[PDB]
């Protein structure tokens, strides 16, 4: 009937010092990148009868996460953005400055706006289905405090009709924003891996 996936763009990522990404043997999506580099996103989706010829928007959001409130749950919460430190905000050259990650070399046009959240939402049109662009993060777990550190981050994406209903979702479960994107990438592999 209808689906939506988030993924990054494997050839590019494949090999990269910078980012790499690997899927849990649950098959959920993790993703490890370095601040300050473009990491290449593609969410696709199929739609169903009555979605055919929608104009339809695309969300982004960059949330967090623990064991006490759950993923579903903080996708949607607007009080769940991951906050980007003093020191990278005032640092930041980019607007807006307190955004925790931004949206490069979209095909599609966009627009940004807090009010519910730290979100960037894509302006699209009837028939698409697909997104691409680059998101880069301009603050990392380094900067976060112990408790914030222990919690999940989680990029998530909403697709919307024209009313502005949430009509699909996804998210790479797990995003991680590290010095040595291949050490944790390695070390997650080999762990599940040896999940006989
Ligand atoms: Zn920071």
């Amino acid at each position: 009937e209808k689906w939506m996936e988030i993924d990054v763009l494997k050839q590019k990522v494949a090999k990269s010092s910078d980012m790499a990404f690997a899927i849990s043997s649950e098959h959920e999506k993790y993703l490890w990148t370095k601040m300050g580099c473009l990491v290449p996103i593609q969410v696709k989706w199929k739609l169903d009868k009555r979605h055919f010829n929608s104009n339809l928007s695309l969300r982004i959001r960059f949330v967090k996460y623990d064991k006490k409130e759950n993923v579903e749950y903080a996708i949607r919460n607007p009080r769940s953005d991951v906050m980007k430190c003093r020191s990278h905000t005032e640092r930041e050259q980019h607007f807006p400055f307190d955004s925790f990650f931004y949206i490069r070399n979209s095909e599609h046009e966009f627009s940004y706006s807090a009010e519910k959240g730290s979100t960037f939402t894509l302006i699209m049109y009837p028939g698409a289905v697909q997104a691409n662009f680059d998101i880069i993060f301009m603050c990392q777990e380094k900067c976060l405090d112990l408790d914030d550190r222990r919690k999940t981050m989680c990029l998530a994406v909403f697709l919307d009709d024209e009313n502005g209903n949430e009509i699909l979702h996804a998210y790479i479960k797990q995003v991680r924003i590290v010095a040595y994107p291949r050490r944790d990438w390695k070390n997650f592999c080999e762990r599940e891996d040896a999940k006989q």
